[PDB]
């Protein structure tokens, strides 16, 4: 346990939990230190001078910035248990390539959902749920995207629920009529421990972003 | 006795990453072009989700995502010429930075040759940032890789095939800005890996400039 890991995170962000639930996963003790991203603080600054940005993981002094990228990190040092990726270069390659599609979709067309109107608003709606229905189809059978246990794309993806709430109120939608295997896996998924002591409640995001929409608009 | 093909489209930065990726790891391969406005049932197949090349397809199954095909190339053809550092914090910087070219390259680049107003001004001003960033972070030590091509170069010099064309159309002189940048590039196209994997600047600008007026762009 001698090794220092320290994580600048911001508790609603679902890039900052990727990082949480891989620490828990692998059974890594470290030191979380929240930030107000409006008024970020000289390390933060210091540890990630190219986007300003969280999580950024610190181990043993060092900073590793971009969520999935600090994963892969805790994968591949901590390698002596609990596998987050596959081994077989194709497999590897293709749980990336998911984790890829996440990082391209979820975020975006999430914040989408509840900051714009119309079209637009409506447009975000429509990507959002075939985003989720290919990733549903992807998982189809398995307990998990990494099969049996937890993995690299559940790591990535599993975050996002917590802020499902937020989406269907500002998007006037639901997601469990649409995709009931996909909330069925993120339910499974928060019955590990790991997971559950990583993500904070649906109600939590959804005031915060009730709280934000309301210092930005429409209403 | 590997099967390998490459779905691909000559003027693009991505497919040009796997074309050197490939080159530098001495893998035969056949190249097959792709009509991005008439993309191929083959392509439709094997990039469902995103309708994009580069792919790659090793002995039948498909790899999308050029950075990602390229670390599936350097861990299959792991046997030599290492494109990643084998130091997991190395390695994490390593995909740092090409996630930052990732990021930006292409993107101020589009907006560079199609955007009209001081949208247009500051996505030179980002673009230029980028370079410079991307440019401190280089040594000099020849390569981003060190003494040998590496992934961070993998993922950047493709674009500078895109250099005439964004400097024609932004009104823009990148070697003014960044001559180190332009150094390395150049150290770069002495390679023979990046040397056949790149079309010419101006063939590039010529297709570039044949599909901005085809787009409603003036
Ligand atoms: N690509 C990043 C995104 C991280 C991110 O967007 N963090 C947000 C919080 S949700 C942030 O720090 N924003 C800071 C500022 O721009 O306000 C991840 O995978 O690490
Ligand atoms: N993230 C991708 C981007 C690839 C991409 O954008 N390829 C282009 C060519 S420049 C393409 O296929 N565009 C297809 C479009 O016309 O739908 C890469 O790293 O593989």
């Amino acid at each position: 346990m001698s090794d220092e890991v320290v994580l600048l995170d911001f508790w609603p962000s679902p890039f900052g939990m990727r990082v949480r639930i891989a620490l828990a996963e692998k059974g890594i003790k470290y030191e979380y230190k929240e930030e107000d991203l409006r008024n970020k603080s000289p390390l933060l600054l210091q540890m990630n001078p190219v986007h300003k940005k969280i999580p950024v993981l610190i181990h043993n002094g060092k900073p590793i910035c971009e969520s999935l990228i600090a994963v892969q990190y805790i994968e591949e040092v901590w390698n002596d248990r609990n596998p987050l990726l596959p081994s077989d270069p194709y497999q590897r390659a293709q749980t990336r390539f998911w984790a890829d599609y996440v990082d391209k979709k979820i975020y975006d067309l999430g914040r989408k959902i509840w900051t714009s109107k119309g079209e637009e608003k409506e447009a975000a709606k429509k990507e959002f749920i075939e985003a989720l229905k290919l990733l549903e189809e992807q998982l189809g059978d398995k307990t998990y995207f990494g099969g049996d246990n937890l993995g690299f794309v559940d790591i990535a993806l599993v975050p996002f629920y917590t802020w499902f709430k937020a989406y269907e109120t500002f998007g006037t939608l639901n997601i469990e009529s649409e995709c009931p295997k996909f909330i069925a896996w993120a339910k499974r998924c928060l019955q590990k421990e790991s997971v559950a002591k990583s993500l904070p409640d649906q109600q939590k995001v959804y005031e915060f972003i009730m709280d934000l929409r309301k210092k930005l608009g429409i209403e």
